DNA sequence: CGGCTGTACTG
DNA sequence: CAGTAC
DNA sequence: GCCG
């Protein structure tokens, strides 16, 4: 993991991003996880180029690191960008609503609150601004799944209720909680969303809502007694049918999605959390994950194993 | 030159 | 729709 | 930014 030319990257392609320049920061972002793979550090302008996710502009970049000792772009990320980093650092507020915001003069949390205009999902962004910044233990994960869990099968003991995202993938810290739930024969996922949200509601366990679709939550919740976080909660209910495509989106991880997407779309087909479809299409059949992947001539990979 | 994943709320 | 998010 |  040799690594002293990333983190100065690192610093640009956050300034990128922040500034909107998406695709710009894509290509950082694949340069950096990539340096952080290769075994030992780099060291010709040629090691470089004879790399996947490295050209001209990077591999330049990294001989002005080694051999200079600094790059100089750095000098010219606009004063504008920690500011910006604040900002967009509130849940529902993004790279448009942060420029908006500093171009009207706020600078800090405090201008926001007392002159900025907040979205319904902005203001309980702010509200949480701190926890939401947080990592949650695994173990904390582990419960707010089982209270969903918990109350699900409460409408329903057959429902599925599996904790997905960074969960899943089995990381030790988890940044919210997201619930697929399902039920294995095929009809009694219908009608039970809006009555479970009620009854986590009811029971205090969730405090704020920001999304509500007609099969997808996201939110905020806290488990009970002293001591504990806001935790951002994302639940999404799906027929059985499309259960193998959606415990696949649904775990990720996101980089892993993209280009496992990207893979079939070059097959000629199409990916999502629906279904694995030819291009227009026919859906394929996909009872479990391992469909997917023999579908896309891949062998198949466990959920840590997608952690990219 | 131009895609770079595919989907879905909010207002 | 543009913006934001999973 | 990267790559085809
Ligand atoms: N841009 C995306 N494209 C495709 N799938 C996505 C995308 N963003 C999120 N997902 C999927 O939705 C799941 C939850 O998204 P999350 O935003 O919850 N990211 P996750 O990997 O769980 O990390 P943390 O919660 O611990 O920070 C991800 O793991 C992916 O499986
Ligand atoms: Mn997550
Ligand atoms: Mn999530
Ligand atoms: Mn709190
Ligand atoms: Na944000």
């Amino acid at each position: 993991h040799n690594l002293h030319i990333t983190e100065k990257l690192e610093v640009l392609a956050k300034a990128y991003s922040v500034q909107g320049d998406k695709w710009r920061a894509l290509g950082y972002a694949k340069a950096i996880n990539a340096l952080k793979s290769f075994h030992k550090p780099v060291t010709s302008y040629q090691e470089a180029c004879s790399i996947p996710g490295i050209g001209k502009r990077m591999a330049e970049k990294i001989i002005e690191i080694l051999e200079s000792g600094h790059l100089r772009k750095l000098d010219h990320i606009s004063e504008s960008v920690p500011v910006l980093e604040l900002f967009s650092n509130i849940w529902g507020a993004g790279t448009k609503t942060a420029q908006m915001w500093y171009q009207q003069g706020f600078r800090s949390l405090e201008d926001i609150r007392s002159q900025a205009s907040l979205t319904t999902q902005q203001a309980i962004g702010l509200k949480h601004y701190s926890d939401f910044l947080e990592r949650m233990p695994r173990e904390e994960a582990t419960e707010i799944e089982q209270t969903v869990q918990k109350a699900a099968q409460a409408f329903n003991s057959g429902l599925l209720c599996v904790a997905c995202g960074s969960y899943r993938r089995g990381k030790a810290t988890c940044g919210d909680v997201d619930v697929l739930i399902t039920h294995p024969d095929g009809r009694s996922h219908r009608g039970i969303f809006s009555r479970l949200l009620d009854s986590l509601r009811q029971e205090g366990f969730l405090t704020d809502d920001l999304v509500k679709g007609e099969t997808k939550y996201l939110g905020v919740c806290r488990l009970p007694g002293p001591g504990r976080r806001h935790r951002r909660l994302d639940i999404i209910v799906v027929p059985y049918s499309e259960f193998a495509c959606a415990l696949l989106y649904f775990t990720g991880s996101a980089h892993f999605n993209r280009s496992m997407r990207a893979l079939a779309k070059t097959k000629g087909m199409s990916l999502s959390e629906h279904a694995l479809s030819t291009a227009v299409g026919r859906v394929l059949p996909t009872p479990t994950e391992k469909d997917v992947f023999r579908l896309l001539g891949l062998p198949y990979r466990e959920p840590a194993e997608r952690d990219w």
